């Protein structure tokens, strides 16, 4: 769970649920969302997680 990650202070979603979910979706900015979403473990799990 990005609980110790996920930064909900700089990003749209203020979940870290929602926002990896919304984040492990087919978009623009799947891959690129984590990276605005998360931090190094968000981004870094994010980035493995997202199949995108």
């Amino acid at each position: 769970n990005p609980e110790d990650w996920f930064t909900p202070d700089t990003c749209a979603y203020g979940d870290s649920n929602t926002a990896w979910t919304t984040c492990t979706t087919p978009g623009q900015t799947c891959y690129t969302c984590c990276s605005s979403c998360f931090d190094v473990v968000g981004e870094q799990a994010c980035q493995m997680s997202a199949q995108c």
